[PDB]
């Protein structure tokens, strides 16, 4: 498991928070110096446990697949909670299983059935530690619609910034003051599966992008990345997508 508590919470222990939770994630080889997560893994290894702390030291356990760093659902006292997917009622199988009782969640856990339901595009969500901590405040008791929102924090201030340096460091950056998502940090969390599924393609031709991928940078500046000497590839990138879930 990893643990993370937003009471004294600063730059630092958020990044070790962020080093833990990639380092939790299992894999085989590294493609171009990166971790390839696993194609698949069977039964519970597959569902890594992240405990969360809201400033008041009260607690959430959310349950991420360790083959796409894909939240499942989560643990709220003795609720349990996950996404209306298949991939979440099975995960609901091997998680959880002790709390007394669950609730399907009324949307599966992809970026745009959230923002139906949270009623805003995450392009308008503050995001931040302030912001994480509100959203594990707002996971403890049952709200669908406020959850919504508060999944989208959660998901891009986790699993988000596990996959990308960049989104670690933007989140870091709004560790005491909330503040939307950069164009960027919206353009590598859309990206990710296609620049995981592109670096993998380069190894057998000779680091050249396949196809390339359009990309957004920090200065508002939309780019093309068509080759592993990019710094998104020898930077930013943590974790790949193995190409057999893509
Ligand atoms: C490779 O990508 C680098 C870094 O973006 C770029 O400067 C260069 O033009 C590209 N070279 C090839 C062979 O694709
Ligand atoms: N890490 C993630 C979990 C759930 N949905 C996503 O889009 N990303």
């Amino acid at each position: 498991d990893v643990s993370f508590r937003l009471s004294g919470a600063d730059p630092s222990s958020y990044g070790m928070f962020i080093k833990d939770l990639r380092n939790a994630l299992p894999h085989t080889e590294k493609v171009y110096n990166i971790p390839l997560l696993l194609p698949s893994v069977s039964g519970a290894g597959r569902y890594l446990l992240m405990h969360l702390f809201n400033y008041d030291g009260n607690t959430i356990t959310v349950a991420v697949d360790v083959t796409n760093v894909y939240i499942m659902g989560y643990l709220a006292l003795t609720t349990s909670y996950f996404f209306n997917e298949p991939a979440a009622d099975l995960a609901s199988q091997y998680v959880f299983r002790s709390a007394r009782r669950k609730i399907t969640l009324p949307y599966s856990g992809n970026y745009e059935r959230l923002q139906i339901a949270a009623g805003k595009p995450r392009e308008k969500i503050p995001i931040g530690l302030p912001a994480l901590d509100t959203a594990i405040s707002t996971l403890l008791h049952y709200d669908s619609t406020a959850a919504a929102g508060a999944l989208l924090v959660l998901i891009q201030t986790t699993a988000e910034a596990a996959r990308f340096k960049y989104i670690e460091q933007q989140i870091q950056e709004r560790a005491y003051r909330d503040e939307v998502p950069s164009s960027a940090t919206i353009s590598l969390e859309n990206s990710w599966s296609g620049l995981s599924k592109q670096i993998q393609l380069a190894q057998g031709n000779n680091g050249v992008f396949r196809t390339p991928t359009v990309l957004v940078d920090s200065k508002g500046n939309r780019v093309q990345i068509t080759n592993v000497t990019s710094n998104v590839v020898t930077s930013n990138i943590q974790l790949l997508l193995n190409t057999k879930n893509i």
